[PDB]
Formats: C-alpha cells, sequence, structure tokens
C-alpha cells in the first residue's frame, strides 16, 4: 500500500476488546495482576504503546518510545553514553538540543564534537577512539544544510558508533534514515507528527533490540514518558500527517518561486533549489521537502515590516502548526550570539525563516509578495 | 486558616480571565507574542502553573515544579549535580531512586553514599570533601526508617550541602520538610496527592531562589514536564487530599490495634508505635501518620494466603490510592536481592505490606482480621 | 459493606481487558463490528456505561442513564408522557425543572400541576384521571422542604403513576427513593456527585425494566448523552463522595448551632432542626443531611453585607462544591417573581442561602460569624 | 481569501488571555460573578463557543449551537414547534431524524409529513395551513437524492415555514444553505467536522436573530449541550475539513469511474453522474462532492463477499471518518422495512453503501476493484 494508506491503517490503534476504531485513553496509573508471580521486581500505558507503534511502523523500525518532549527523547539517547564518551554533531545545531548537552551533559563529562558533516570525510576526520555517538540534523535550522544520511550510516557502522538522525523537519512522510542504515530516529513530535500546536512530544524509533531494551531502560528510569491524553492527540494528528505535508509541499514550491523572483529577496535557502549545497544527496534520501524555507531581505527592519505586513504568517518560533508561521532568527533563536558571528555563519539580520501550514496556496503566496512589496 | 481550609483556597487555581472557578487546561504547544522583542532568545503553561503554585503553598515554599514523574522529578534534582560529586542516601532506599542513581548517573561520575540516617552522626561521618547533596526519605519503604529532618538540615547547612526530602508518604498535609530548613522537597503526585491512581506525576518544592533557578534550566533542558491534562487532574485530586488522608489515619490506627493484638502477626512497623525507632522525632516533626503499614506473618505461604483471604485489599504495588492495596515485599519489590540479604536487612519472607486507602474503617479492620484469623 | 466501601468497590469501575484500575475514557464513536448480524438496525460507550453502572449500584437499581445535564435528564424523564397527560410536582419547584416544563413541555400539551406535597393527601386531592406522573424533589430549594417519599411511593403506586425523585440534595450516599417504593430517581451530577465545579451531568436510575427500556429508547432518540470524559471526572469524583458529605454534614451541624444563637439572624430552614416541617418524617428516610442552608438576615443590604465580609464562602449559585458558596435568592434565582409573591412564598429580602463545602469546620463557622458580627 | 484559509484563520480559536494559539478547555461548570448585579436569574462555556464560532463562520451564519449528539441538534430545532404544527421532510428521510419525530414526537402532537423534495412543487402541494417547518436533507441516504435548496428557501419564505438543511453529507466547505436563502443549517459533526471517529456531537447554524433566539432557549431549557472536550476535539478535526474532503473528493470520481466501467456492478448513485436526477441542480447549489457511494451488486452474498474481499473498506454504519467504511443498507439500517417495500424504493439486497475515507486513492479503486472481480 501506499503511504496514505498505511497513515491510516499501519500501526495498532484500534481496541481489540471492544472494537473501538480509535485507542482508548488509558488515564490510569495501576493495573492489577491475576496472581503474584506477575509482579516480577513503568507498565506499559496502552495509550503510548499505540502512538509508540505508530511511530515504529512510519519509521519501518521495530521500537517506538514516547516522550514528555523532544528535548526529553534526545535528553535519553545521549544517556545512551557514559561519561568520557564522545558524540559528533552537526555544526550548526542550536536551540534545546545544543543547550541539552553543552549545559548539561558536558557537566557529566560526555564531551560534544561539532562537525560541518555537509561534508562526511568532516566526521571521519573528528572521529577520536572514544567517539561512541555520531548525531544528525537534516535539514537543518535555519540554514537548512543537508547531509548523506546513508554514507553517515556507514562511517558509524564502520567505526562502531551509534547513529541518530533528528527526522523532525522531514517526517516519516518524506524520509526514513532507519531504512538507510541509522541506528536511532528520533523526532520533536510537538512539530508537524502532532500538527495541531497542541501536543508537546517526543517520539524514538529503532530496529536495534539491544538499543531498544537501553531506551526502554533509561526511559524507566529517568521518568520523561509521554501521559496518555497526550499520546492519543498525538496519534489523532498523525492520521492527517500525509495530507497536511502534502499541501505544506504544494504551497512551498510556489512560494520558493516567488521568492526567488522577487526583488526584495536575495538569497534563499531550501533543499529544493538546485543550487542548494546536497540538493543531489537531499533528492536521494526523501522524496519530499520540508516546510521550513528561510530567505534574506536587506535588514532589520525590513524583516520586521515583513512580519507586520503579512495577513496570514503569524509570529512564532515554533514550526509544523496548520498556521503559517514567521520569525526572524538573528532576533529571536540567534539574538544570544554576537553579531559578527552570527554574520559569519550566515545568520544576517534580514534572515527571514518561516515555517509553511497549510492554508491556501495562492492565498500564502500572495500575502507574502504583497508584504515583500511593501519593502 | 486551617489545613482543610486551605486545601480549597490556597495556591492560584481559578482562571482570572473569565472567573472560572477550576484552571482552564491548556491543551496547546505555542502563545503569540503581541512584538518581537518578547521572544528573548518552556513557555509556562498555565494548567502546570496552577499545579506548581498548589505544591509551592502546601509545603510552604516559593517554587514549585511538576515532571512527568516520581522519577523524573528525582532524576532533575540529581542533576544538580556533577561529575565527582557525591550524594548521600538513606541506606533502605530502593526501587525508583536507587535504580536511577545506581544505573544512571554513576555512569555520569555521580557518586552514591549509603548510609543509615536514624542516627544522623552516621551522616556527619559519611560527609566527604566531594560530597554535595544529603537526600532523605523519611518514612522509609518498606519499614518506615524515621529520619530527623531538621538536625539533617542543620547538618546540611553546616557542611553546604543541598537537603532533598521525599516526602510523598507524609504528603505536605502532615509534614513540611521546607519548614524545618530542607532545600528541596519532592514528591511522587502519582500517589497520594492525585490519589485516584490515575496520574503519574513527580512534584518539587523550594524556597531558594537559586536552587529554583537551577532547576527551572535543568526541567527546561531535559523535557520531563507534566502534561496540562495531567496538571488539571492532579490540582483537582488535591483538592480532597486532607479528607482522605484523614480517613487513612482512623483506619491506621484502628488497624494497628488489631495486628499488635492478633496472634498470627509478630512485628509491626509503623512510626505511630511508641517502640518504633524514632517516634519521637516523627511526632516532633509530623502531625499525622503515613497509610502504608508493614507487618510480619509467618512465612511466605501465610502471606499469599493472607492476599488471597482478603476482600478489600488489593494485590497491587503502588500506594496512596481511593482503594487500599497489599502486597509481600519479598516476592516484588525486593526479589532481586539474594534471600540471605533480604532476611538479614529485615525483608523476610512473612513481611506483607499494606497501604491504607479510604474505605469504612471497619470493613478493613474486620477484613484484615478474618484473614489473618484464616492462619 | 458499610457504604464508603461501597463508594470504592462498588460498580464495574475497573477494565477486564488490561487491569486497569480506573475505567478507561473511550474517547470514540465507533466501534467494528466482526460480521454483519451483528448490525442490528447510541453504541454503548464502556466509560458512560462505567458511570451508569456506579449510579445504578449507590442508589440500588438496576438500569442507569448518563445525561448531558441534570436538565437533559429531567427533560428526558418528562418525555415518558404524551400531550395530555399530567405530572404532579411539589409547588416550590423552580429553576431548570419549572422554565422546562413552564416553557417547553407545555408546548407539546404535557400538563402541570403543582401542589404543596409536604400534605401527601395534596396529592391525592390533585391526582386527575390524565395524570401519569408525581415528581418530587426533597428537599426542596431554596427552603428545604420535606416530602413523605414512601407515602408518596404508595400513592403513586395506588394510582397508577409514574414516581419520580429528584435526589441532588441528599445523594445516594444519605437518602435512596428506590429503597421506598420510587420508580425512578434523579440527579443533577453537577453538583455533590461530581462535586469539584468541572462536570456538568445528569444521572437517572430505575429497578423498572420496562420505564429502563423506554428511558434508553428516549435517550437514544434525542441524544442528550454525557461525553466520556465528563463521564469519567463523574466517576473520579464519586469515589470521594462519602468523605465530602460527611465533612460537610460536620460543618453543618456547627453552622446550624451558630445561626440559630446569632442576633442578627432570624429564621434559619434546615431539615435537621425539629422545629422544621416534617423533620420526623426526613430522619425516617435519610441518615443524613444536604449541605444547603437557608437562614434570614434583616434586608437585602445586610444580605449583600454578609456576602462581603465573609472570607471563605463565594458568591455563586450553584451548590455542591468543595468551596462553600453564598447567594440571595430575592436577587438571584427568584429576582424574577414579583416582590409581593415572593414575600408571600418565603423568599424574603434577607433570605440567604450557603451551600456547605468541605472546608475545615472551625473556619466556617467563625467566618460566617464575624460576617454576622458586622451586622 | 479561499476556503483552505479560511478553516484556519476563521473563527475565534485562540486564546485572548495568553494568547494561546488553541482554545483552551474549560473543564468547569462555575463562574465568579465580580457583583451580585451579573447573576441575572447555562454559561457561555468559552470552549464551546470557540466551536459555535466556528461553525457560524464557515456556513456565513451570525450563531453557533453545538449539541451532544446530531439527534440532539435536530430535537431541539424541532422542539421550535408546538402540538399541532406540521413539518415537511424528504421522505427518503430514516434513521435518526425518522425515529426521533415518528415515535417522540409525534407523541407531543408534531405532524409529520414526508415529501419527494427532488420536485419542489411537492412541497407546495403538501403545505398545509398547519404547516411550520421545512427539513430537507440534500443528499440524501442511501441513494443520495439532490433537492433544490434556493427554491426550497424560497418557496418556505413565501409560506412563512421556517427552513432547515441537514447539510452533514456536503459539509460546510462545498454547500452552504444559509447563503440560498435558508434559515437553519444543521449537522450531525460525528461524521466529516470532527472527521476522526471519537467525538459525538451536533452543531447549527442561523443567521436568524429571533431563532437563534429560541434556539438559545430550547438548549438551555433542554440541556443537549456538548462538553468542553469534545468541543476542543471537534474544532481540531475541522482545522483539516478542507484537505480531508478534497482527498476523498479526489477518490470518488475515481471510484465512481471503476465503479461504472466494472460489469459486477449495474446502477451507481452519486450527484456527480450526468444521468442522476438533479445532477444540475446539485452543481449549482455546491462545488464540490459528498464522500458516500451507493451502488448494486447482484445479491446479497455478492454484497457480502464485497466486504469479506476488500482489505482497506471497513464494515460499519457511520460515515465521515478517516477510515473508508462499506455497509449493506438492506441489511443494516433499512433492515427493519418488510423486503418488498425495500426493493419498492431501491433498497435492493445487493446495494452497498461506501463511505470514502483519506486513504491513497489508487489504493482505494484497486482494493474495491479485486473484491469487485472476485465475483
Ligand atoms: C533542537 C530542538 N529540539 C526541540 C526543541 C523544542 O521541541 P520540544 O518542545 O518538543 O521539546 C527545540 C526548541 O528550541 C530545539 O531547538
Ligand atoms: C523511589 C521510587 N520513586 C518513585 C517510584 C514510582 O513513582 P512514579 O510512578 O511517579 O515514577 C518508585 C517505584 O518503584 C520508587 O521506588
Ligand atoms: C431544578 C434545576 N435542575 C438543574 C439545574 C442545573 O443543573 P444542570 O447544570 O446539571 O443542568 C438547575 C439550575 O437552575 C435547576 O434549577
Ligand atoms: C438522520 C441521522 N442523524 C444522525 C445520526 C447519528 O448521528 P449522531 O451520532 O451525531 O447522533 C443518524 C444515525 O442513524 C441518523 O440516521
Ligand atoms: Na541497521
Ligand atoms: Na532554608
Ligand atoms: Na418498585
Ligand atoms: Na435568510
Amino acid at each position: 500500500s501506499n503511504k496514505k494508506t498505511k497513515l491510516i491503517h499501519g500501526g495498532h490503534t484500534t481496541d481489540d476488546y471492544t472494537g473501538a476504531v480509535t485507542t482508548p485513553i488509558y488515564q490510569t496509573s495501576t493495573y492489577l495482576q491475576d496472581d503474584i508471580g506477575d509482579l516480577r521486581q513503568r507498565t506499559a500505558n496502552p495509550t503510548r504503546s499505540s502512538v509508540e507503534s505508530v511511530i515504529a511502523t512510519l519509521e519501518n523500525g521495530k521500537h517506538g518510545f514516547a516522550f514528555s518532549s523532544g528535548v526529553a527523547a534526545i535528553s535519553a539517547v545521549v544517556m545512551l553514553l557514559d561519561k568520557g564518551d564522545h558524540i559528533i554533531l552537526n555544526s550548526d545545531v542550536y536551540g534545546g538540543t545544543y543547550r541539552a548537552l553543552t549545559k548539561v551533559f558536558t557537566r557529566f563529562g560526555i564531551e560534544v564534537d561539532f562537525v560541518d558533516t555537509t561534508h562526511t570525510d568532516s566526521i571521519v576526520q573528528a572521529i577520536r577512539p572514544t567517539t561512541k555517538m555520531l548525531f544528525i540534523e537534516t535539514p537543518s535550522n535555519p540554514l537548512l544544510r543537508v547531509t548523506d544520511i546513508k554514507k553517515s550510516a556507514e562511517i558509524a557502522k564502520e567505526h562502531g558508533l551509534i547513529s541518530v538522525v533528528d527526522n523532525t523537519f522531514m517526517t516519516p512522510y518524506y524520509q526514513n534514515p532507519l531504512d538507510l542504515g541509522i541506528d536511532i530516529v528520533l523526532h520533536s513530535a510537538t512539530k508537524y507528527l502532532g500538527g495541531h500546536s497542541d501536543v508537546v512530544a517526543g517520539l524514538v524509533a529503532t530496529s536495534d533490540d539491544k538499543l531498544a531494551e537501553r531506551l526502554a531502560f533509561i526511559s524507566n528510569s529517568t521518568g520523561g514518558i509521554l501521559g496518555p491524553q497526550d499520546s492519543y492527540l498525538l496519534v489523532r494528528g498523525i492520521k492527517t500527517l500525509g495530507l497536511r505535508m502534502e499541501q505544506i509541499n504544494r504551497s512551498v514550491i510556489e512560494i520558493i518561486k516567488m521568492l526567488q523572483a522577487h526583488p526584495a529577496v536575495q538569497q534563499v535557502f531550501h533543499p529544493s533549489i538546485e543550487s542548494h549545497l546536497n540538493h543531489d544527496v537531499h533528492m536521494a534520501q526523501a522524496d519530499g521537502h520540508t516546510g521550513v524555507i528561510a530567505f534574506e531581505v536587506k535588514n532589520t527592519e525590513s524583516a520586521k515590516q515583513l512580519i507586520k505586513a503579512t495577513s496570514y504568517y503569524t509570529l512564532a518560533e515554533s514550526l509544523g502548526a496548520v498556521e503559517s508561521l514567521i520569525s526572524v532568527p538573528a532576533l529571536m533563536t540567534h539574538a544570544s550570539i554576537p553579531a559578527d558571528i552570527r554574520a559569519k555563519e550566515g545568520i544576517t539580520d534580514g534572515l527571514v525563516r518561516i515555517s509553511v501550514g497549510i492554508e491556501d496556496t495562492e492565498d500564502l503566496v500572495d500575502d507574502l509578495k504583497q508584504a515583500l512589496d511593501t519593502l
């Protein structure tokens, strides 16, 4: 079956006991056991189990894990290491992952090595004898740099590293790292998967039995589990993922065409443009596009004016909503970095990031263009 | 005002916007900001804020924190330390706290020193130059050993330790560690606070501004946050905490009287008995009792028969429900420990643990006694 | 078993499939059937079924029904009649029941006869050949008039009437009409049963198989069903009903003692006072008291001052909350009735109604008395 | 703006107080009032208000109403009449509407006249002096007969009738009766609007201030209101209505092409076929199609075999799910009607009804065709 079908019929989301076509919400903390032997030494919440089954199915994995946030998911995966271990990350990682690793886990002796992974040979140069993990976001934020997933998986296997992909921006609908050799795939399900700005959740999938066993142990020992109500809403939201991503992709193509032609717009960052670095790699490992786009207007006041002029783009920092969202990295996500290092990494003052939602394509193109025309 | 009043009117649990007498459930992930300056670099979920306000109020603290489990709360507090730091714990700690510390955080170089804290001088002997934290459960599980909270707080202040009390078994209704000098108090809110076996949650309260700031940073960086629906149910459940604890206490006194007189029952463990170690300390730091009781029947088959004979005690491993619960530590929580070390620590094969619920006192006394009479 | 036990273990509120100790929330609209014969021509939502089971158990009935409001429950019971049929009600009925009957169902040719049922002979005088139903609130609002339930049941059986009691003010914890011969008992579960001001619901119980069949048909044909989430919260709230009612009753006795002695207070209305009409009847059909009390201060400005002076009584129109509530009938529920008819029925301008909550008894007595002292 | 945009930004679904991008769930029953004058004599639940705002916006009405079921919505609209009043309905009405009217409201003296409304002159012939309402489903179930909405609105205005359209099968996305002169439009929101088989709800919209006032009075007097949790899930589901309906429509066109060409298939009923009665009317009042299709196989055992052979069509009686559904009217919805009257109205034994879901178009076409090929 094709993907839109698998979104509806894959996983276990019905109730075997009653035939209910949606999975019951087990708002409970305790399950009675028939006899005392069954209580050897979290007991699986069936609503959470349902969402773990969905994420394992959509990523062609064997094991799914649901955390109370994407940060809790990343944090759990990093706790697969010990003090003294090294992890390689793509060097434009920022936000939650960066803050967790550099302000929490370095205090536990986990060492972080940042690497431009757009060239996989950089990974090979960075490998030390203490390196245990390779962690890759692709495409990355906010400039959407693309990393060769298959080659990174090969390097990781050859050097004995656990390979991890943050697949939030692509979703399982367009890119399946486990199919390319990666050990663990994870998501901030808060974004496209939930899809409605109303669930904070992280999701992790793997095919490795032993990695899954260690993840289950970490989860049950540190306790960052997703609740049953949020698990329910996550499964619900994932039902329309294909339709939403396809609408978003149609709008993405049209919007990019408009931006590349507009006078007030300079550089445009998105893996669909041929001139974009590793465009061929992206087409080879994905069969669609993210809804995050970055582009340069002339300066900060042009950016702020763009925000104020748009009727349908909403000022906010998240992504993957049904509403289209707009932000200025240099004033929001990266305002802490000093201006010159920002400039030197690409985060010019006129950089704008949009997250395409599911409004009508013509409305989003026309709104953004009338806003740009006011410059 | 007295306590039952404070349970109803303390904290902020109403809606200022509409006048709603219960706190709205903010099933959302994003809040729109009026202008771009407000988005400097989790945004406070108002339902979670409401429950944090309640726990801070009930413990006479200044700051509350809600985690997706009691294990996530403990785990967050332990992440206040770095590799090389030492934490002292009471030596009969087991279950989630023990597993987290000895199987997760020792891998990050956090060293654990177990100490019989029923004698505070043992704490003073155990203090090393690397010791940073003193973590105390009182009363402990399953034998309900009592530790002098005030004296432990004094030792911790004098030696520069963060002092932490796990106050799950007493609840804020009967024992307030922050009032005795402790820095951080925490709870598995899954138990008495929620009170209905339908929420998995952890709660942490403090008066220390700087500790609160570090806890907020850890929370926002590792992401083990409680969801809005569970936050709601937790506040709801806390409304009846006084009535439930008082019923449980009435039944506890009657049940203990029955056990101390029964032929088939040998030792009884509960801090209300005069002969119990540190009974005077407990009366000095608490004004009521936990609903957990342990007692010895003759052997394992007597224990299993007791379980089978009771109409109103349910076999399960948790505690603090509206239902009364029954368990046998040596076959359940402590079955992994070899039999002779069990015996040597008190976990005889005939040890039974009950959690008194809110059924009618006469029914619980009579049911347990008719069961014991079948021995 | 005693009542507090039955509140915890009566009904079916666990999950047979998984052993979950709380009943799952079936947020679903459809159940798959194995083969096409099972789909003969609402399908029972198992969460709603659980709450219907609880209300049937607590009232010693055979059949329970959950509606989206107490008004929907009353409205469904009235639809047991046809145009031309007559129903007798106690004559101080007002609010939702009165509005429904006199502004909706008289338009369908259902005739209403109001009768002072404090004298059951008035019922017998009012019986016509078209009379089909006898509908009784006891105690009534806001003056708490008491009707002899057993005698009314006898009259109804002898004359072929369906007898209905609105048992909201007493709850199943204190008064069981089905045990006294009544055909149908109903509740605004919004009040004491839910108990937390967060569920709008109606509940109906019966032992009559044929009446139950007609109620099920009316329910499935008009569709005023309670949702699964509210059903869940209702069962949850009913768990603590005994503890809450007992606290409320303790405070009720103390508060009445204070009111009967205070200078600024004239008449006091509550069925516990010996001089209250039918006090002996009430003691004979109930084994506790409602938490609604009415009393007279001197005039409207004394009433408003009382409201403003109380720290713990909250101005609102509902009842059965964990918070104590205060209201002035003549300005709120009965402001529409002209002043002289109000006066003539008992609704003097200084009449105050309070609903006792579960705060500390001493706090509620002292707060109300300090407020009264400011007069 | 175009429709997909209006689905996202129309109505009030954000929180003004906090900026939350989704509407808070007000799980509450009571709102505190600042001073006693505000409590003159249901108070608007803001979650329900949000969904009423959405349905009013999507139908270009002024007033929205949410009921606990579509049956409760119909039932409320019918209670706009008195005993002796007559309502005209399209004559193939069945199921909930028919059962409500003929088994409940005729007992209240409301008279029902069934009329083939595919010819509006039949309406004019049926008008009596007691007629007060014209109630039309279009397209109808299960044969999808089409009624001229605009002409029916003209007849109703000219003769002083309240005109009502059941717009469930089309949704507001494709057909807007209020724009064609109709007084009241309603929906079983359980179907396409919620869209996920997890909400039971009815929705009613109007532009008439006085009709809205009477509906509000009926609602508040009979109490069939939608709960806050279901209101929330309904708004959530309506977010993707455009994407879902458009997918369903693409599959509908392809599936019909397959059915019209298949040997084992005889008649096909859907308003998109040119030869279908009133196809021109439907194109004139709607700009898309319903996902319900009916078609004839040869006999009952062919129908049952079709059901068993399909991988992606699920046996169930509802419609508007994300899953495609299959049913046989003569064995399910219409099994009660005697076989010969069934045959005489079109409900042959080989009639199959499908509800197209949002699976991949190719999968649904191919699955249904391979099933038909097994005949
Ligand atoms: C790398 C990264 N992951 C995750 C998040 C937030 O996701 P969640 O809300 O699910 O924790 C952020 C936000 O800044 C982020 O930068
Ligand atoms: C010390 C300790 N804390 C907490 C828990 C479980 O609490 P929660 O379910 O809230 O994580 C356990 C269970 O074994 C435990 O032993
Ligand atoms: C007789 C009666 N029943 C019920 C209610 C309200 O109960 P509910 O909110 O459950 O419909 C009222 C409110 O005025 C009332 O007067
Ligand atoms: C005419 C009609 N309306 C509504 C329904 C069911 O809708 P709901 O579940 O929202 O009451 C049915 C089911 O048979 C029906 O026939
Ligand atoms: Na692999
Ligand atoms: Na202190
Ligand atoms: Na009877
Ligand atoms: Na009009």
